[PDB]
């Protein structure tokens, strides 16, 4: 019974191959099939290809030594090779022109997915031209997905050579009746063959696909889409910035390029962005997830005022300072949102661009109170019971376990009403001890929150929704501002707090305002619409974060 | 007896100062004199400009304020503005051509290191233009050198009412006998003088500077050159990747654009990088300075084949996928130097450019063990009492502090000697019990490096030392090789265990090398010449590193 499938990585799960581009390179010039080829490989394991191979030489101590075996076979051939000649140029071009086989990889990963132990192996060399960088970000994604990655100029080995499939079954810890191997070579496919391995002849993909379906037994093509890739917390980089004594802010960051501050909302963690922080790094950008004050592995003071918007906006500008930043793009969903149109609003200078999910921007009521207007709407009950300090920290930090699994459910999963929460006496008094767990989480990623929250409870989270006297008053001096700098607004159909509705004006007072939809997503956006929050946010990203 | 100093930001930090440019605005296109100086300040403390200056209105809601204020003045002169004539273009200009006074934030610097408390009071706006980012990040860069930064806009306050000035005593906790307030507005500065403070009127630098030398008694003309800026640890962005199962690697991170990566030596810390980090990081870099394997708050696993070559560069590798990085310069000093030759060795697509400080890359030598040509010069004796496990670990780890007081010495302050360490029986053996505090470390630095050693002690960074064999073997294999990525070597003068003449071979295998030289350097590179270490790495980076 198999349990482990070795992936070739040229003509494989890059595509195109080198070869195929050796090949429309002889056509393209004119010259004889297999000119190139033939100069490639010359001297089979004596010669230059299998050097550079087995990590001997770098690529571009290989380049003239091609260049010598391209005359050399021209020469025997009685042909000419053109004017202007070069491997350099033909190699660049191949090299850039080789994309991730998507279906290939999807596989691999629907293989690893459901038990099986995965591998890249290949015939590869060490890139030392001034383009490395193409390939050195090709490999970064491919490999992410993989158990291991077994490349000939780093074992000293090459294919066909018997000892690196001996080496691959060591890595394995697998006998060969147990593996599958795909690779475009059929001589690089024979001694996998020979040891006792279930071999695949990779020609077209979807051919190959069902031949490695029908021998898994795994479902590989016409599958439903997937989820995009998520995060797993103990593989993140995990960063601590000192905001003020004793105020520490905790994120995790991934990628190169514009830095990007997510911003949680209520009651959530920098997790609640694990399927838009590989994305968006994918996307050329620095991701600094957030654990927002008085969450996880960031400080909790007890102090309500320590949750004050102004408090809040001027950590966040500290943040940026000690990290060396001079702007961020910031991006905030719920509490986050909020936070991120205030800094738009008071630091625009700190601000690259800015965009809320589910949030809309309401410019205060100066002519009245914010706690007698968040009475008008009878959704905002909540609101009125999360005001005395102690009451819903003792409800919601009673069983952790059924609190997010009350409140992490999507449209058609409510078990919690959001009207007479008061008259209730409780968010969770008409809801069932045991909830059923819903869709958009696995009983893994509840189990984050619930251990996330055992460090600092409730107290400093529901303190975000006890300063709206405080946060009115500051909100009221920039009454006769615009907001100006490039700005995302994202609504989501079957948000019932956050309703779209509510977004409606927005365009007073940000003009340029970009906006975005989402149809059939509650509250919880992020988790709900992954693959929908992702694109919308990678575009405007691209359109206007640069 | 005075104790604070405050400086305004245009006339006095920056130069040049908008109002010269309104000026010379004025002049360039024929304009009568003090137009639009006049158009500025019109309505006095009820026009456009004070709401500006309050935060009541963003610098684009003001431009086409500043606009009608420029035609009605127009209008009363009798005098008709250009074709082009534009508010935005003006102030984009103006704002971009603004430096900081280098004489003057040296001044305030040395004060601060005086004893006084220093802040920044400016009638400053909310900056929401296209190119907001050239102000944020000249306020960034300034702000870090101050205990306060006051921003008219922020506090809805400006200069000359007397609130801003009691606001200003009230966060300096201090009355007015005690400041001086330095301004290049006679008007903003008649409410400071008023309420009781030294006042000075800056016009030249000079003039103000010899003015504030002799009302505070402090030399600020005619300095000796000051160290670059250092790093305060708790002021850092601290951050944490697991590379393996008990294996972590901890950094400090500071900066944006491409990612250098900056490895120390042995015995040393991240913070042997504190004089480099800020400067890097205000070159326009995201520096990431490692605490290496086996020290500070990294892990020190016990066995001697965890700190082989072959494991450290692997580990790196893996701390660049986890961050989500597909290339870094690597900069590396003594055994940091070492790593960095062989990460552009064995994975030249990961380094972006490779530069090594006093360490030369030396070929391993196929037809000898390390270990008989370590006995074939006399400096390395050291290198022989260094392999048996327990000994050195035992000498080094007796007194800590004595241990970075006898190590970190410049050249004309050597305590121990490099040749017979065996046969004296030890490192400290006719060496002082209590050593002289060297010029180049304060009593605070060499306790941060004491602290640093109480977590793992010596015998994880004396382990890099015991690998000679297997780092011999691995190197073996990379003899057919030659280093064709962007290099530098940069040799120290004093330096007599890593001495220059021994980097002299260097071009045979690193054909495009680039060298750097440092005088009267001796083997601490970064704390004995951290001005010259600086200048040497920025123009390289700026040359081959982008
Ligand atoms: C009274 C107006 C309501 N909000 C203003 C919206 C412009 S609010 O600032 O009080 C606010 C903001 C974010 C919120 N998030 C939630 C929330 C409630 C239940 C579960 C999760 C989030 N309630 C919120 C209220
Ligand atoms: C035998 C050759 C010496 N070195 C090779 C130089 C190409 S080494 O790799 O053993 C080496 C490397 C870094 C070192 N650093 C020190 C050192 C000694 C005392 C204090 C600080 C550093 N000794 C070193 C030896």
């Amino acid at each position: 019974t198999l349990r482990a499938a070795v992936f070739d990585l040229d003509g494989v799960l890059a595509l195109p191959a080198v070869f195929g581009v050796l090949g429309r390179t002889e056509e393209a010039l004119a010259l004889p099939r297999g000119l190139l080829n033939d100069a490639f490989q010359k001297g089979g394991p004596e010669g230059a290809t299998t050097r550079l191979m087995k990590g001997e030489i770098t690529l571009s101590q290989w380049i003239p030594l091609m260049e010598e075996n391209c005359r050399k076979c021209s020469e025997t051939a009685k042909v000419c090779l053109p004017k202007n000649f070069s491997i350099k140029e033909i190699f660049d071009k191949a090299i850039s022109a080789r994309k991730i086989n998507r279906p290939m990889l999807q596989a691999a990963l629907m293989l690893r997915k459901k038990g099986f132990t995965t591998a890249i192996l290949t015939n590869t060399w060490l890139d030392d031209r001034a383009e490395r960088d193409g390939l050195a970000q090709l490999m970064c994604e491919l490999k992410m997905h993989f158990d291991f990655l077994i490349e000939s100029c780093q074992v000293g080995m090459v294919k066909p050579e018997p000892q690196i499939y001996k080496f691959l079954l060591d890595t394995l810890k697998a006998s060969p009746s147990e593996v599958v191997f795909l690779d475009d070579i059929g001589a690089n496919l024979k001694p996998a063959r020979d040891l006792g391995m279930v071999t695949i002849l990779v020609q077209d993909t979807d051919t190959a696909l069902k031949e490695l379906e029908k021998v898994t037994g795994i479902q590989l093509l016409n599958t439903p889409a997937p989820l995009p890739t998520s995060c797993n917390p103990s593989d993140m980089s995990h960063g601590y910035v000192t905001v003020k004594p004793r105020v520490r802010l905790h994120f995790v960051e991934l990628g190169s390029g514009p830095a990007v501050c997510l911003c949680h909302g209520f009651p959530e963690s920098w997790y609640s962005w694990r399927y838009q922080i590989p994305a968006l790094a994918q996307a050329g950008y620095r991701v600094l997830a957030m654990d927002m004050k008085g969450y996880g592995e960031s400080s909790a003071p007890p102090e309500i005022e320590e949750y004050c918007m102004e408090v809040l906006c001027k950590e966040m500008v500290t943040f940026l300072d000690k990290l060396g930043l001079s702007q961020a793009v910031f991006i905030g969903h719920d509490w986050g949102g909020m936070l991120v149109w205030y800094m738009a609003l008071f630091y625009p200078e700190r601000v690259r661009a800015v965009a809320s999910l589910n949030t809309p921007f309401i410019p205060a009521n100066p002519n009245m109170s914010p706690l007698e207007s968040i009475k008008a709407n009878p959704v905002f009950d909540y609101q009125l019971y999360f005001q005395e300090p102690g009451v819903a920290e003792a409800e919601l930090e009673q069983n952790l376990s059924r609190t997010f699994k009350s409140l992490f459910r999507a449209s058609d999963e409510s078990v919690l009403s959001m009207h007479k929460v008061c008259e209730a006496g409780g968010l969770f008094v008409n809801s069932p001890e045991e909830p059923s767990l819903s869709r958009m989480v696995t009983e893994e990623e509840i189990q984050f929150y619930v251990q996330q929250f055992k460090k600092s409870g409730f107290r400093g989270p529901l303190n975000w929704y006890r300063n709206m006297e405080r946060n009115w008053k500051w909100a009221c001096k920039s009454l006769g501002r615009k907001i100006l700098i490039p700005a995302l607004m994202v609504t989501a159909e079957k948000d019932f707090v956050l309703v779209p509705q509510m977004s409606q004006h927005m365009e007073d007072w940000i003009p340029h305002l970009k906006r975005g939809h989402i149809e059939d997503c509650g509250h919880w956006t992020q988790m709900d619409k992954p693959t929908e929050v992702n694109q919308i946010l990678i575009k405007w990203l691209d359109s206007d974060a640069r």
